[PDB]
This record gives C-alpha cells, structure tokens and sequence, in this order.
C-alpha cells in the first residue's frame, strides 16, 4: 500500500546518491564538517541537520511511515543549506541543482 | 500571525514584477480546457497557483508556515508531476522554486 | 551542568573510538549492514538500530538532552548485538569487551 | 507482567549455582566495615545487590523490566564506580554482567 511508495523513495535516493549527478550531491552525502571547516556556528544555526547518509540510515531503519516524511527530511537538507549560507556559495547552486532532481523524481511516483 | 508576516512576504516577493520573466504561469490556475489539456485533472487531483495562495493568505487561512510550504510546493510539484523535463515551464518552476525555497529557509 | 555531564560523554565516545579498542570496536563504528550481508530478518528482529557514529552523530548536533539518553544509545547498541546474535559469535564476545570499556568510564563521571 | 516473568528467571539464573564463583561478592550488601573502607558510603549513594533486588521482585515493587534492569545495571556501575579496574571484582562483575545483559537482550 505505502511499501510500493518507500520503495519508489529508495529508488529516488539511489538516483540521488548515483555517480551521474555526484558533482553537484557530493557536499550532501555525509554531514557538514563544521570542524574540518571552520565553522564555528554551524549548529547554533542548524538545529537539525541532515544529509542523504542519514537518510540512507532512517530508510534501511525502516523509521519512515510513508513518502511525506522521506521528502521532510530531504527538504530539511535542502533548507538547512539555503538557510546557512549566502545565495552566491558555490554549495547552494549545487544544493539547487540536486533538488531539482529530487522535486522531479518525487513529483512523478504514484 | 509573526512567522506568516514572513510567509506574506514571500508571497509578495514571487508576484513582483522582478520574478515576472519565470512566475507568470503560477499566477493563475493553468487554464487546462483552452490549452487542450484533457488529462491535466486526471493527473493532477489538487491543482494549486499563486492567486489561490494569495485569495488563502487574505481569509487568514494558514495556520502556520508549513501549510504555506505545502500549497506552493504542491503548485511546483504539479507542474513537474504533469509536465516532460524539457518543457520551459519546469524550468520556470525551477527558477520560481530557488527563489522561495531560499526565502523560506531564512525565516526567523 | 548537562553540559559538563555531556562533555565527559564525549570523551567516553572519543575512548570508545580509539586506536586501542580497534580490534573490538570495529564492528560498532558504522551500522551494521544487514542488507549487504545477506541478513533478511534483522530488520524485522532489531527494530531499533544504533552504532558508534550514529551515537557521534546525535553528540555533535546536540541530539542528547542528558548523559541517560547517551548512555541508553550505548546499551541499546550492545543489546541489539545480544539480541540478534547467538552467544558464540565472535562479535558478541567483542560487544562484550567494549560494553566493558563503556561501563566502567561511565560508572566513573560525577 | 510476562516480562517481570522473564526478568524473575533471569534474577533466578544470576542467583543459580552456576555462576557462584563470580557472582557471591553480589549475594548481599557489601561489608564496608570489614573490608576496612572508610569512603564507600561516602562515593556509592545508592546500594545495590542481587538480594535487595530479589525482594524487590517478591514484593512486585518493579513497573517494568526497565526499572529492574536499572537496579541491576546500578549493582554493576557501582562495583565498577568505586574499584579500579585491576581489581578481582570488577573482573567478577563483568562476568556476572555478561550474563545478565544477555538474557536481557532475549526478552520477547
Ligand atoms: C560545496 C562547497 C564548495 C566550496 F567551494 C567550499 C565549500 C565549503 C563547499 O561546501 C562543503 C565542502 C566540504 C564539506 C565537507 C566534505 C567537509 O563536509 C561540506 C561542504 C558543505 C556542505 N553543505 C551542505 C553546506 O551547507 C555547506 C556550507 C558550507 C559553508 C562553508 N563555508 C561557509 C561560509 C562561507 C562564508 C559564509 C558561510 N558555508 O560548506 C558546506
Ligand atoms: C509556460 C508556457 C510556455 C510556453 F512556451 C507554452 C506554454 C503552453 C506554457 O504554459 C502555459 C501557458 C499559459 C497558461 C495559462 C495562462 C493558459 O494558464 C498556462 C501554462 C501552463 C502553466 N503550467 C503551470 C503548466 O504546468 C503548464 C503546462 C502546459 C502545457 C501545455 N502543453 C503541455 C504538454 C506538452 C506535452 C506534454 C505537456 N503542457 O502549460 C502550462
Ligand atoms: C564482527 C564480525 C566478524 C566476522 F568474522 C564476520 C562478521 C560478519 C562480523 O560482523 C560484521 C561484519 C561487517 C559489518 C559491516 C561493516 C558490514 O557493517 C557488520 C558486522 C556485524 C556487526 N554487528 C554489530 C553484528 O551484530 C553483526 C552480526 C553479523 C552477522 C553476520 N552473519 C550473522 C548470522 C550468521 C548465522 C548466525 C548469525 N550475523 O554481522 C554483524
Ligand atoms: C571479590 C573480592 C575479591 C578480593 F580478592 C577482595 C575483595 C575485597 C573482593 O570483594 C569483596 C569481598 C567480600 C565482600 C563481602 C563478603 C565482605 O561483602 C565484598 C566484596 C566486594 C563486593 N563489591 C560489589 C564491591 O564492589 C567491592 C569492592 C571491594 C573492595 C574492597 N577493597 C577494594 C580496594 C579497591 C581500591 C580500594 C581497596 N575494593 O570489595 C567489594
């Protein structure tokens, strides 16, 4: 019923994570390294973090009822990028591009 | 209504004429029957634009942000639901969607 | 302080990834890999997963409210162990050797 | 209550004849005085043994297997707490725990 649908949803990480779009998804496939980059702030400004590992994680964890809560997540990553950082880094247009992806993917499942 | 001040403004934001180039086919519903679009609401079961948004944001109709979330995404997801990728309207979309969701995310 | 309490957590989590555990800790850095190894019932057996990094993970984005919950992530992540393996497979007794590791630095914080 | 039943066969097999040579030093409190320990009141504030725990059982004083899991967790963290860790009871205790933690884990 809404296994058909978390299986679409793990058919879109896959796509995700896949080598073709991995010059604009490799800043999401673990999470941000704050330390390694400096960035003092990080969490006091993202409250809850998320990147597609993770996802991976809750996915093979079977913690999502259904494809609302995959796509909160994945939006969280998305949002949590923009909301850290000025429009012109070179991290939100490679965020915009692999939502783009994602906001496809996700728009055509039943 | 504090966090939706910000969510009207956003709004505002979309509609202004300096988004005008990509927004304009969300302004209204799409117009299926003068397009030819038989299956247009066989496809799509909630139809969703920027004029709907804004007749619900002046009733007082969202609750909170998130329910303001939810119709504009719906709005870009049902052009991507509908629409093949190479269609410019899902590139409008695109162009649409990267201005609110980076609005969206800096709300305070 | 809850942040004190934490950050002697944290060094419980720092000890507990070192180099001299190594040859026990290893099976507990990363999630268990159920679907890579062929495991079809662990899922459906271990309804809540944990690991080392998920436990880091949770610490740097300040996930744990107390030392309880850090320690409640800990036991679960050895009781799945238990749980899911018979008692003679090498990674119980490993569990083991690190569960005592853990117990014994927690039992030592203020 | 069919888990406090499972619990009571685990206390049961922590108690049984088996595990005697690692599990006496928790058959009772511990003697302070006669092992010539002016401090352990002093760093253990909340005694714990196999025995009080037993009680505890018998007088169905444990909400759940949670709360009787804590007690015999708090057993351990104690020894482990006041000893150092060359110390023959910490040996004990780690054998003893590693029984306890297993059959714990088995619960339906
Ligand atoms: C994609 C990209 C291109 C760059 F040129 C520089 C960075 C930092 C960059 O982002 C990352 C690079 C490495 C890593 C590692 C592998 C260490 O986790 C992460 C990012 C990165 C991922 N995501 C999702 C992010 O949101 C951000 C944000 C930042 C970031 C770095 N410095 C900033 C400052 C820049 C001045 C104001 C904000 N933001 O870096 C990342
Ligand atoms: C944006 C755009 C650019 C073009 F070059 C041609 C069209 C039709 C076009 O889309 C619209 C033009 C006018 C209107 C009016 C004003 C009538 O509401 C709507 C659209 C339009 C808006 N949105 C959101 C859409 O998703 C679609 C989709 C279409 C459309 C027309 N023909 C198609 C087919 C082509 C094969 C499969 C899709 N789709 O038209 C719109
Ligand atoms: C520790 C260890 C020693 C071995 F000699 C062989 C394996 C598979 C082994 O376990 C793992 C090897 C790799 C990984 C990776 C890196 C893929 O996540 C995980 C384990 C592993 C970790 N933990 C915590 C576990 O509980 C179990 C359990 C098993 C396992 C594999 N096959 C079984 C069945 C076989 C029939 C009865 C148990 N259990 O593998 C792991
Ligand atoms: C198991 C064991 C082996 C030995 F070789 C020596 C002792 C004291 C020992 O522990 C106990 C021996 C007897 C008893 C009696 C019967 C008097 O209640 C208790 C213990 C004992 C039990 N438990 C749970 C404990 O945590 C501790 C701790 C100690 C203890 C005594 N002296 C020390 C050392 C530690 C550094 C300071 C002196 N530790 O003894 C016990």
């Amino acid at each position: 019923k809404l296994s058909e649908q978390l299986k679409h949803c793990n058919g879109i990480l896959k796509e995700l994570l896949s080598k073709k779009h991995a010059a604009y998804a490799w800043p999401f496939y673990k999470p941000v390294d704050a330390s390694a980059l400096g960035l003092h702030d990080y969490h006091d400004i993202i409250k809850h973090p998320m990147d597609l590992s993770t996802v991976k994680r809750k996915m093979e964890n079977r913690d999502y009822r259904d494809a609302q809560e995959f796509a909160a997540d994945v939006r969280l990553m998305f949002s949590n990028c923009y909301k850290y950082n000025p429009p012109d880094h070179d991290v939100v247009a490679m965020a915009r591009k692999l939502q783009d992806v994602f906001e496809f993917r996700y728009a055509k499942m039943p």
